[PDB]
């Protein structure tokens, strides 16, 4: 929403509206934890560029998608719920309603927005409103899922793995529950061109404008966001095994 949201520079330079996330990319930024393991973006710097009277803050990351020929991107939400402490109250009949009407409140782990390059291009976008009807089940989830890896040729089995080791780096750090995240994401992403070899796939978390620093502050509602990551994983191990049959 801050910024259109299509990628072939090398940045992303993302507007602060609130203290939330710059807050957190700058309280992660020296732990090898987060930094080390590829599980987010790179993070640049919080920067000031000129902006109406004075200066806005922005955050600089790398864009995931930088060189990549025919993008295939999904976007899923996690957490079992999508409001937080500061969400407004006019928002809220929605968010419970979606939040209950998706996967989220059961799974912890919501279908987001998907777009597949197939050569015909345009591209084939998948709306993120689809998650309350056609996505809004465990099966339905993991057919769309194996349709992200579906590059219009044949299934791309060989980057399950890849996929499922990022989310065990994601589980690793978020047992240590410092943080509560709602409304993030995790992103999936790769290049139908490319081979194993060049390595044009990423899976990060992303999206922390509602972040919360236990250390610093207290959140007493919970996120569900281990129970989320747990049962993403489950569903890429089932596709894993689904995908031998072929
Ligand atoms: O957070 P998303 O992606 O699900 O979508 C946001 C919408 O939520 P929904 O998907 O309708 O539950 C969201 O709707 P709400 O008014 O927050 O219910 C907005 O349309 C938001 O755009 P912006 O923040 O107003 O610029 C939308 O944000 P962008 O998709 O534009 O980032
Ligand atoms: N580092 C990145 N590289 C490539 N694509 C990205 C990256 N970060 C975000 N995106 C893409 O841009 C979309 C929007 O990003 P994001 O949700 O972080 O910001 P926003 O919608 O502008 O603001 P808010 O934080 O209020 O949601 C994501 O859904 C994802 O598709
Ligand atoms: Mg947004
Ligand atoms: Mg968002």
């Amino acid at each position: 929403g801050s910024f259109t949201q299509q990628p072939d520079g090398q940045y992303l330079l993302k507007p602060c509206l609130s203290h939330r996330e710059r807050d957190f990319y700058l309280h992660i930024k020296d732990d090898k934890e987060w930094t080390g393991t590829g599980i987010i973006p790179k993070f640049y710097g919080v920067e000031l560029h000129e902006f109406g009277f004075g200066e806005l803050e922005f955050i600089r990351m790398e864009n995931l998608m930088y060189k990549y020929k025919r993008p295939f991107v999904l976007d899923l939400k996690i957490g079992t719920q999508t409001w937080d402490p500061e969400t407004a109250s006019s928002k809220m009949k929605k968010r419970l309603v979606v939040d209950s009407t998706s996967t989220t409140t059961s799974l912890g782990v919501r279908f987001s927005g998907m777009e597949r390059n197939i050569g015909e291009e345009k591209p084939i976008l998948y709306s993120r409103y689809l998650c309350t009807h056609e996505v809004n089940t465990r099966d339905s989830l993991k057919e769309y899922i194996k349709l992200f890896f579906n590059d219009g040729k044949k299934y791309r089995k060989e980057l399950v793995p890849y996929f499922i080791s990022q989310l065990d780096k994601m589980i690793e750090v978020m047992k240590k529950r410092e943080y509560k995240m709602f409304s993030s994401s995790v992103l999936f992403v790769y290049d139908s061109t490319t081979t194993l070899e060049d390595k044009k796939y990423n899976c990060k978390m992303i999206d922390f404008a509602h972040n919360w620093i236990l250390s610093e502050e207290e959140c007493t509602v919970e996120d569900g966001f281990l129970f989320g990551l747990n049962n993403l994983k489950s569903i890429l191990e089932d596709i894993e095994n689904e995908f031998k049959s072929l």
